[PDB]
């Protein structure tokens, strides 16, 4: 408590995400998730969108181990 330090949480972004996932992903599920992010650029849908819909391409499984291994922190 001498010389007190403060920490903050840091998230990566979703840019380091797609190829990332388009590494773990299908060609073809890499081109609906290339599309998918084009659709995020042209705000067609929402960022909880883009999430979501991530989401049903890669697997829960996948996205919380992209950013996991991303992040590369256990906690």
């Amino acid at each position: 408590m001498m010389n007190p330090i403060n920490r903050n949480p840091k998230q990566v972004p979703f840019a380091a995400l797609l190829p990332t996932l388009m590494n773990q992903l299908d060609k073809d599920r890499a081109l609906q998730l290339r599309t998918l992010y084009a659709r995020l650029k042209k705000n067609e849908i929402p960022k909880e969108g883009f999430t979501r819909h991530m989401k049903d391409i890669v697997g829960d499984q996948m996205l919380r181990m992209a950013v996991s291994k991303l992040q590369q922190v256990n906690y």
